[PDB]
């Protein structure tokens, strides 16, 4: 008898047995035909030692109904085999073979944050702990828990997120039956949140009397023809007192004496003075003339004398000494190495009124008519040639050592609620600027630049600002706005403001 063609059909639509599959009935079917395979033929088949068996239909089709999915899991390969007779009553057999894959595994795949527990939600069909189990402990040392509620919880642990260490966790549980689950779990980054912090400072204001300044050249060191005088028309300008104002030095290598004038600010002070204000006390002008070498002092002082009264009518003589150091330079026929340069030293005063002591210290040189120009305390000036400034003071209470002031620590509560420093930890502040803007720069533990004063903020968070603005330049608004940024151990940022209101209080001792 000639044999005919059996074919099998996938075992499944995609010719495999998976987990679900496992606990199932699976049809199995396929063709016999060709040769002297009829209809009503036997179709015989051992898949994991148990046999199965139908006959041959209509048009060479056969199908068993139910085969145990735990049978073709167990069994991936098996022949089937086709009886048949020809009409001489010869026997013949035809074969099919089929394979198939079994995959009983499945996966789960979820993305957490880290340091948090986690409730696995759309757990694939069929997941469980095998009987006892109820715990599994993953990869990085995690656990998935099954609890009292019949809930499975993710103990996420803290990852850097920095490191070439992947933080894809996992674990796999496996049946009895033969299926596995395995979960694979992302973990997410977590940051600090960096939350708005507010200060205040107050800087006083207080009005002081006083009497009219007389300046005078009191003395100096080196020079020839050295002399001091009650300015002229000619030598300095007039000024409203006899005391010396002038100076001049020098054997003359061309027309006249260089030196120092100081014209007192009198009759723009009206006789009073304001607290923690830039004041000019009057200008310094510098006259530089060609003089023949030795002939210039190498510095001169001047006292600046004034009365401070009080509201009991008695007086306080004040004197402030000035120190200028000067250097007369060799001429050149380069013009600004010929330049001569005078630096006045940061001298103070203090002194007492009503049972307060204030301090009255030298800023330095600035523009003449621009009161909001640069200080500096060198000038320099061209040989022929005179420059002025105005020379500033400013009063402040106490004995000067520092200016109003205040500090805290960014990470506490400011107002609004401590930073939030996340899962990670190690947090540090590793930018600041004044403004809105920050990213991680090298202003950190310096000192900067703010709109009325300076800020140090250092990487714990802990801050001191200074106003350094004098109070005339202290609007009613004034707010002062650093943006810090913090980050933690793996890189991960927040920003926030450091608001400084500063106001003036310009109510005196009535009650
Ligand atoms: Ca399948
Ligand atoms: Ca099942
Ligand atoms: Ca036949
Ligand atoms: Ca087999
Ligand atoms: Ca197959
Ligand atoms: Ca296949
Ligand atoms: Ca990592
Ligand atoms: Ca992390
Ligand atoms: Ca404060
Ligand atoms: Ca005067
Ligand atoms: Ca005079
Ligand atoms: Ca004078
Ligand atoms: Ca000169
Ligand atoms: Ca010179
Ligand atoms: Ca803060
Ligand atoms: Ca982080």
């Amino acid at each position: 008898a000639t044999a005919g063609t059996v074919t099998v059909n996938a075992i499944t639509s995609d010719d495999t047995i998976d987990g679900i599959e496992l606990g199932q009935t699976i049809s199995i079917s396929g063709k016999a035909v060709g040769g002297d395979i009829s209809v009503g033929d036997v179709v015989k088949m051992t898949i994991n030692n148990t046999e199965y068996s139908t006959t041959v239909k209509a048009g060479g089709i056969w199908m068993i109904a139910g085969v145990l999915g735990s049978d073709l899991a167990a069994d991936s390969e098996f022949d089937v085999v086709v009886t048949s007779s020809d009409a001489a009553g010869n026997k013949v057999q035809s074969i099919g073979t089929s394979t198939h894959s079994v995959d009983l595994s499945a996966e789960a795949n979820f993305s957490l944050a880290e340091g948090q527990q986690h409730v696995l939600t759309n757990l694939p069909e069929g997941f469980g702990f095998p009987d006892g189990t109820t715990e599994v402990v993953t990869n990085f040392g995690g656990t998935i828990t099954l609890g009292d509620d019949g809930e499975y919880r993710y103990d996420a642990p803290v990852r850097d997120h920095g490191d070439a260490v992947s933080d894809k966790d996992s674990v796999t549980v496996t049946l009895e039956d033969g299926r596995t689950f395995t979960v694979n779990l992302d973990i997410q980054d977590s940051a600090p949140v960096a939350v708005d912090d507010q200060d205040s400072i107050v800087v006083q204001h207080e009005e002081f009397e006083v009497s009219e300044i007389a300046a005078s050249w009191v003395s100096y060191t080196h020079g020839e023809s050295v002399t001091t005088f009650d300015g002229t028309s000619d030598l300095g300008g007039v000024d409203n007192d006899s005391a010396k104002d002038q100076i001049r030095w020098g054997n003359p290598a061309e027309s006249k004496q260089s030196g120092y004038g100081f014209i007192d600010n009198d009759s723009n002070l009206e006789g009073r003075f304001d607290l923690n204000q830039d004041i000019s006390v009057g200008t310094f002008t510098h006259y530089n003339y060609p003089v023949y070498s030795g002939g210039a002092i190498t510095s001169a002082e001047m006292s600046v004398e004034f009365s401070v009264l009080d509201h009991l009518g008695v007086s306080t003589p004040v004197t402030l000494t000035v120190n200028f150091d000067h250097n007369e330079t060799p001429n050149t026929n380069d013009v600004n190495a010929s330049r001569d340069i005078v630096t006045v030293q940061n001298t103070h005063v203090t002194f007492e009124r009503d049972g307060d002591i204030y301090t009255v210290q030298i800023v330095g040189f600035r523009e003449v008519g621009n009161p909001d120009g640069e200080v500096v305390t060198s000038i320099y000036t061209n040989e022929n040639a005179a420059t002025s400034y105005e020379l500033v003071v400013r009063v402040v209470e106490g004995d000067g050592y520092s200016l109003p002031s205040t500090e805290g620590n960014i990470f506490d509560d400011n107002g609004l609620g401590a930073d939030s420093l996340g899962a990670d930890g190690s947090v540090t502040v590793v930018g600041v600027a004044v403004g809105a803007i920050v990213s991680s720069n090298e202003s950190v533990g310096h000192s900067i630049e703010g709109q009325y004063g300076n800020l140090v903020l250092n990487s714990d968070g802990s801050y001191v600002y200074d106003v350094t603005a004098s109070v005339s330049d202290i609007p009613a608004g004034a707010t002062e706005s650093f943006a810090y940024l913090i980050q933690d151990q793996d890189g991960s940022t927040s920003s926030a403001n450091l608001s400084i209101n500063v106001g003036t209080n310009t109510a005196s001792t009535p009650d």
